[PDB]
């Protein structure tokens, strides 16, 4: 099909967090049917970033999801035309991130164009003070509403010292053409920063995602 067993990734993110503008470019690759991918990111403008890189990593494509053969795959069916998505991440004490991303295909690769806006983070909280250590593993509930696919996940943003804060994710996924709609299901996530330089100008992200009934 058009979605190959090995797909490359090219992306660019343009964003603003508490008024700090930045641009990040990425390249990577993954195995769409295994639900795995790796992306190598470089800050091109706005370095060094004055906030936690973890608020960006889940914005850096559900085509990289292992799906059982009996659950229609909203994401892979949308190609080559592709899909866009929009997400809000609501943090416990006023921070909010809104993301819009366009996922397209060019031959054996995906291109992402990502716009991200973070606002109202407490200046002395763990996001703006870079006191986070990653995300827990999560489960996203996927369900069709208004003819498009919605996903919600309740996440723990892990903190230095071993605590965490709650972050609620709500995403809307919109195929650019009609596809066969799945029934209610789940996607289990793991995302990790595998390596980074000291101020996260260079970062490698690894993600796994597996759907189940
Ligand atoms: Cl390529
Ligand atoms: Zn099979
Ligand atoms: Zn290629
Ligand atoms: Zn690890």
């Amino acid at each position: 099909g058009v979605i190959k067993p090995d797909m490359k990734i090219k992306l660019k993110m343009e964003g603003n967090v508490n008024g700090h503008a930045f641009v990040i470019e990425g390249e990577g690759e993954g195995k769409p049917y295994d639900g795995t991918n790796t992306i190598n990111l470089e800050v091109k403008e706005g370095a060094p970033l004055p906030f936690s890189y973890d608020i960006l990593t889940t914005a850096f494509n559900r085509a990289f999801t292992k799906y059982p053969d009996d659950i229609p795959n909203y994401f892979k069916q949308s190609f080559p035309e592709g899909y866009s998505w929009e997400r809000t991440m609501t943090f416990e004490d006023k921070g909010i991130v809104k993301v819009k991303s366009d996922i397209s295909m060019e031959e054996d690769s995906f291109i992402y164009e990502i716009h991200l806006k973070g606002e109202n983070f407490p200046p002395n909280g763990p996001v703006m003070q870079k006191k986070t250590t990653g995300w827990d593993a999560s489960t996203e509930r996927m369900y069709v509403r208004d003819g498009v696919l919605k996903g919600d996940v309740k996440h723990k943003l892990l903190l230095e010292g071993g605590g965490h804060h709650r972050v609620d994710f709500k995403t809307i996924y919109r195929a650019k053409k009609a596809v066969k709609l799945p029934d209610y299901h789940f996607v289990d996530h793991r995302i990790e920063i595998l390596n980074h330089d000291k101020d996260y100008n260079k970062v490698t992200v690894y993600e796994s995602a597996v759907a189940r009934n």
